[PDB]
């Protein structure tokens, strides 16, 4: 199955939320903890600029990117000149700033904007994580409760409006992590909280999380 990693997070997710695992009593959230499973990469800070630019974004590497209306991405990497560009077909090539490209010029002014402004007025998700190819923004949608974010390596990222709890899912681990309103951030493999149990709030937003998954395989393309 060849859609970036969304049919195995369907059932990763489909049979954590069949185990019912809030409903449980002996709940041992903590024992379902597993450090071996902490992301690499996940989305720091995004700007929707949608209308009429795209979407910029830093990772928690301080890579910066944008997915231009146009349906190509620009990357520049945490050295502040490294490109990397992906057109439409999925074929990437590298540049850097300092050669001035003519013919990436106004789309690295973009991006640069974005990077300018997310670093002076905004502030990182997990920045009090040391992280464990730089993948891409392949797509993204909002909701009225939520940005969703699915990076080109799988993993699926959930900003959660109201309370800013986001939810990081990441199919290759079988592994979510969960920032919590304290900006807590806690790794479980799913498996072990089929097993032990979670919270309620956990377990609500891993309900969500199915839906939104079902909604990115309902639409490729």
């Amino acid at each position: 199955h060849m859609d970036c990693h969304l049919s195995d997070m369907l059932q990763q997710l489909h049979s954590v939320n069949a185990s019912k695992p809030s409903e449980r009593g002996l709940v041992r959230q903590e024992e379902a903890e597993d450090p071996a499973c902490i992301p690499i990469f996940w989305v720091s800070k995004w700007v929707d600029y949608s209308d009429k630019y795209g979407l910029g974004y830093q990772l928690c590497d301080n890579s910066v990117g944008v997915l231009f209306n146009d349906s190509t991405r620009l990357i520049l990497y945490n050295d502040g000149d490294s490109l990397q560009y992906i057109e439409r077909d999925g074929t990437e090539s590298y540049l850097t700033v300092s050669s001035h490209p003519n013919s990436l010029m106004k789309k690295i002014t973009l991006l640069k904007y974005f990077r300018n402004y997310m670093s002076e007025h905004l502030l990182k998700a997990g920045a009090n994580i040391t992280p464990r190819r730089l993948p891409y923004l392949r797509t993204w949608f909002r909701t009225r409760s939520a940005i969703i974010l699915h990076l080109s390596n799988g993993s699926v990222q959930i900003n959660f409006f109201q309370d800013h709890t986001k939810l990081i899912l990441c199919p290759l681990m079988a592994a979510v992590t969960y920032i919590d309103e304290k900006r807590d951030f806690r790794t479980y493999r799913l498996s072990l909280l089929e097993e032990y149990g979670c919270c309620k709030e956990l377990a609500s937003r891993l309900r969500y999380a199915r839906t939104m998954v079902d909604k990115l395989l309902s639409s490729r393309s």
